[PDB]
């Protein structure tokens, strides 16, 4: 198990345009297309990302391509963020994946907002962060995904994903 497998599980894999948990146009393994209510704006963005006329359909390879790019952006976002970085550096291999998951899901800015939880993670206070992460809007809005991520941070195992 790893961030790649973890994310595929959490975002799933779709080859045609779909709406995310927020209602936004997405494709593949959670690649956001646009926040516009226009599906043509979505297609437009897609063609320009893929580099061909897709008509809102892509191949598995194309999907895997955006995915790999999206995963790298996430870590890059963590590494460039002064709030995120120090926590990253401190976590283990499994726990880091939980952090990348969160960044993938809500963006660097959304995550750095988790002041109290980030700090507990940093100090290796596993159960305290779990309790904490548990009362956030993220948890009430996407409880299924948050619970698996919370278990990962709490335990440092892939249990929740098995």
């Amino acid at each position: 198990m790893n961030i790649f497998e973890m994310l595929r599980i959490d975002e799933g894999l779709r080859l045609k345009i779909y709406k995310d948990t927020e209602g936004y146009y997405t494709i593949g393994i959670g690649h956001l297309l646009t926040k516009s209510p226009s599906l043509n704006a979505a297609k437009f963005e897609l063609d320009k990302a893929i580099g061909r006329n897709t008509n809102g359909v892509i191949t598995k390879d194309e999907a895997e391509k955006l995915f790999n790019q999206d995963v790298d952006a996430a870590v890059r976002g963590i590494l460039r963020n002064a709030k995120l970085k120090p926590v990253y550096d401190s976590l283990d291999a499994v726990r880091r994946a939980a952090l990348i998951n969160m960044v993938f899901q809500m963006g660097e800015t959304g995550v750095a907002g988790f002041t109290n939880s980030l700090r507990m993670l940093q100090q290796k206070r596993w159960d305290e962060a779990a309790v904490n992460l548990a009362k956030s809007r993220w948890y009430n809005q996407t409880p299924n995904r948050a619970k698996r991520v919370i278990t990962t941070f709490r335990t440092g195992t892939w249990d929740a994903y098995k």
